[PDB]
């Protein structure tokens, strides 16, 4: 059996985004992206943007620096509580942003007292809770490395009452990270993609910091340069791949295993995706020519955390 290929249309939102990553939306419909590779000085200099759908212009948010040390932000995602974006930084860890350009840094240490790792990915749960990968070492001020080669790479858990968790750890460069949730809407698997091994790892999750029966779940395609990425699921609960190098998104079942779809990508190395609330519009941004495109896809996106209820009785 050979894996079906789909090429659909894919449309240019904006371009000249230095490492183009972390694609979000928050609770008013505004679209976010950070450019990670932004350098001052050759140094890190990372930006956080906000994008006009309409126009394509770039507007920046945040350009976060903690006792002059510049950021490497990656992966976002919107809280429900509060109009912020909870963004993964390389060299800040995990940090919470205003619209206004105000940020905090949530965690130097973890919930034991060791030094906090920068992160790439987060993705939240319906519970609220924040599922987050470290594939770099400590965070500033200590040298920038990441777990390419050497199996250092960590996981956390930001809970609710706002404990910073590591969870596991060993892994060599962990990257996108997703939530599949069970129809009623309990947390059941914690999907992670594990980078250059081309492989995704799951866990059971038994509740808030409580991750189990750690098994490989799907398999990522090519023996190219790179592999799984940023990564979310659609309203079947298929979890869609951004398959770095490979010029392909990869889409997978609820349960894992061989891509079922394949999506060809006019570009070779696609950084991460996100669906546009209540929509089939996927936003895609990557490297080879650090830019944001846009395409559809055959269902809507899974419901985000930000699109939920707090006080919701149901």
């Amino acid at each position: 059996m050979e894996i079906p290929v789909i090429e659909p249309l894919f449309t240019k939102v904006t371009e000249d985004i230095p490492g183009a990553a972390g694609p979000v939306f928050d609770k008013n419909g505004d679209f976010y992206i950070v450019a990670p590779y932004v350098e001052v000085n050759g140094k890190p200099a990372g930006e956080i943007l906000r994008i006009d759908l309409k126009t394509g212009k770039k507007t920046v948010i945040c350009k976060p620096e903690v006792n002059g040390y510049g950021g490497i932000p990656i992966g976002c995602q919107c809280d429900r509580d509060a109009n912020q974006l909870f963004v993964a930084d390389m060299r800040l860890g995990l940090l919470v942003v205003q619209t206004d350009g105000t940020f905090e840094e949530i965690a130097k240490k973890d919930s034991e007292g060791r030094r906090m790792q920068g992160c790439a990915y987060c993705a939240f749960d319906y519970e609220g809770n924040l599922w987050i990968t470290a594939p770099a070492g400590e965070v500033a001020p200590a040298d920038f490395t990441i777990s390419l080669q050497e199996k250092f790479g960590s996981i956390y858990c930001f809970t609710t009452d706002g404990q910073m968790i590591q969870v596991d750890t060993a892994f060599q460069a962990p990257a996108g990270i997703a939530v599949r949730h069970m129809n009623d809407g309990r947390p059941y698997q914690l999907i992670v993609a594990e980078q250059p091994t081309k492989k995704l790892w799951s866990y059971d999750i038994k509740g808030p910091a409580k991750i189990e029966n750690k098994k490989v779940w799907g398999h990522i395609p090519g023996t190219h340069k790179g592999g799984a990425a940023g990564m979310d699921f659609d309203e079947d609960n298929n979890l869609l791949v951004a398959n770095w190098g490979s010029s392909h998104i990869e889409v997978f079942g609820p349960d894992g295993g061989q891509p079922k779809m394949r999506i060809r990508c006019p570009f070779e190395k696609p950084s991460a995706l996100h669906f546009k609330p209540q929509t089939k519009t996927i936003f895609v941004t990557e490297h080879e020519n650090n830019a944001v495109w846009k395409f559809e896809w055959q269902r809507n996106g899974k419901k985000q955390y930000c699109e939920t209820l707090k006080f919701g009785i149901f």
